[PDB]
């Protein structure tokens, strides 16, 4: 019975979104994201932008399994209950998903407690967006008045054209490849150390991103996972209602990277660091 299993995963806890901020505040806890892709990666898939790495799957399952304390909040896709929060779409999605890895959700996360996975996704898939303004307001507290490093892929241009970071006191950018960036894995992390004196540091990097943030909160820095926050961030100040794709950057779930346009932003380019790939 598949509906037993979807009974039975409702015994894992996630705190949604408001929650999970609190949590990250009141701790200043580094924050890592699992989503259906690293799922897909840990089993043996390749995703769109990251293929199948043995030696990063090994990391994803070891940091999965990374108790959530004072350090470092663990996060889980907020599907196992109150699923009625999201579009027909979305819930037939996450629930043949989940379905699909009874094996692996049975077994993998028996934590008291997970961090929401959808921090960085707070508008597109809600069927009530109005608490969508409290969601964004609540996350951009995590940066005012902070020095950001931002670690993104070439095509993320995280807050770019738009004012998501617009109080942020400074923004230092690391430019990594926007597809399989693992490749890059040490040099990523090597110069993210470097780079991070005195800074949040906020990553937007899919997989990588994760073991990046583990790496980093093993070494003692705050890092927060925050994938597609931009595309979501873009999605809601242009008061969406399906996902459309954006012409001068990324947009989440078209991840082939298609069609993009880009523009050379002064204030971008002065951002940057290094690049990396
Ligand atoms: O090798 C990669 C993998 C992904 N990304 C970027 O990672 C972000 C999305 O991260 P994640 O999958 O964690 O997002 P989520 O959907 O879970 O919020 C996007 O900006 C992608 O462009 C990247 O730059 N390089």
């Amino acid at each position: 019975s598949e509906f037993a299993s979807m009974k039975r995963l409702s015994e894992i806890k996630v705190l949604p979104i408001l929650e999970s901020l609190k949590y990250i505040k009141h701790n200043h806890a580094s924050v890592v994201r699992f989503g259906d892709g690293e799922i897909d990666l840990m089993t043996g898939h390749s995703i769109p932008y990251q293929d199948y790495n043995e030696k990063l799957a090994k990391r994803l399952q070891q940091i999965l399994q990374t108790k959530s304390d004072e350090k470092l909040l663990v996060c889980l896709p907020d599907v196992f209950s109150n699923m009625d929060r999201y579009n027909q779409n979305a819930r037939h999605f996450w629930e043949r998903h989940f379905l699909k890895y009874s094996e692996f959700y049975l077994n993998c996360c028996d934590a008291p407690f997970y961090g929401s996975t959808f921090i960085s996704r707070p508008y597109i898939d809600l069927i009530d967006k109005s608490p969508s303004e409290a969601y964004f307001e609540s996350l951009k507290e995590l940066w005012r008045g902070k020095d950001l490093l931002i670690v993104e892929g070439a095509t993320s241009r995280s807050g770019v054209g738009n004012d998501l970071f617009v109080a942020a006191s400074s923004i230092k950018r690391l430019v990594c490849p926007s597809k399989n960036a693992f490749q890059y894995y040490d040099e990523i992390l090597r110069l993210t150390e470097k780079n991070a004196k005195n800074r949040l540091i906020l990553v937007m990097l899919g997989p990588t991103a994760k073991v990046l943030v583990a790496d980093l909160t093993t070494k003692g820095y705050q890092a927060i996972d925050l994938g597609h926050i931009d595309s979501e961030y873009e999605w809601y100040e242009m008061g969406a209602t399906y996902k459309v794709k954006l012409t001068n950057k990324h947009t989440a779930e078209f991840n082939y990277d298609e069609g993009i346009e880009l523009e050379f932003s002064q204030e971008y380019q002065e951002q940057i660091v290094a690049r990396i790939g």
